[PDB]
């Protein structure tokens, strides 16, 4: 079937891996693992990465027979496309639009804080700043079910992700929010997605790769 | 009409201009400033930062009555959807969503390393680093005009930026890669584009705000 290639760890291909289980789709993971002494051995990863037909070798990289794609958000919107997971008005493909590049944004302040050697020292930093932006998403979700109204799409996926992600980070943070915890609840209900956390294929954790200062395994 | 609201810089809003230039779009070109002395004076954009309507407040922004559209990304789309300036097949659509995200990574590795203070230290580093980036573009783009094949759609406006942008830090990088240094040409041959960058409204310069090491003004 499908191939997903990626490090043993949640990060990038965490909406990836709940897409495919939601869409019912068929697909192996071929499942990269780092090293740990002062040399994080990547050759795993290294050795093949010019073998496999990438024309911009990545990871986490999908194939889908003929289709080799890299770049999360083209592997996210390539299985969206095909299960209609996607906006449909030029209304809600502004929202797509706007929120996929707005989580990605969110996704890599976290990244750079707990890869960070002064983690100790940004992390406040980070913290004071975090309830400004989980404002505008709560702000943006407003009423409804899903990231863009009533249908849910593939940008809820990433939602899911970065929010959640956030809640293992630091607990208390979506509190002063409901929609947004509620949304949380809202996903994890889904029956696929349930079913698949409750199976021992999940891998929600280590969030980042084995040198970050924080989330690291 | 529209309004486009960015700093005073080429940045990105650079393949956003040259995309409502090429479509013919009627815009206004709301330009903030920025201080100079070690206060990097932003007082202009954050007083009506929040003033605007816009649900992600951010530069730039693209107000098309009722539409208010930030990330770069999104409002490049949201015009190119607009002109039909897009993929059609499938093949097309997954080179259009790689090609929108590598372009992204390639801009930003160019972006940390000018507004580094250690910049001339770090410059040696991305340069030896360059050659592997370009050879891959050249790669994908092959015997082709336009990155999507013979129509030219946004990610050429994309492209073109980030590949020219390199051209001005270091001049000589396009040369092993002529059918790179051709797509300039020919981008820059076009008939709405050579026109307006022979108008007073160009600005392809300064590249980066006041408080990059390099491009800054």
């Amino acid at each position: 079937p499908m191939t997903l290639g990626y490090w043993n760890i949640r990060g990038l291909a965490h909406s990836i891996r709940l897409l495919l289980e939601y869409t019912d789709s068929s697909y192996e993971e071929k499942k990269y693992t780092m090293g740990d002494a002062p040399d994080y051995d990547r050759s795993q990863w290294l050795n093949e990465k010019f073998k496999l037909g990438l024309d911009f070798p990545n990871l986490p990289y999908l194939i889908d027979g003929t289709h080799k794609i890299t770049q999360s958000n083209a592997i996210l919107r390539y299985i969206a496309r095909k299960h209609n997971l996607c906006g449909e008005s030029e209304k809600e493909q502004i929202r797509e639009d706007i929120l996929e590049n707005q989580f990605m944004d969110s996704r890599m302040q976290l990244a750079k804080l707990c890869y960070d050697p002064d983690f100790e020292k940004l992390k406040p930093e980070y913290l004071q700043a975090l309830p400004e932006m989980l404002k505008l998403y709560s702000q943006f979700l407003g009423k409804q079910p899903w990231f863009l109204g009533d249908k849910i799409t593939f940008v809820d996926f990433i939602a899911y992700d970065v929010l959640e992600r956030n809640q293992v980070f630091e607990p208390s943070c979506l509190d002063a929010f409901p929609n947004l915890k509620d949304f949380i609840s809202r996903f994890e209900g889904l029956e696929k997605i349930s079913a698949y956390m409750k199976s021992s294929r999940f891998l929600p954790r280590p969030v980042f790769t084995k040198m970050a200062v924080w989330g690291n395994k």
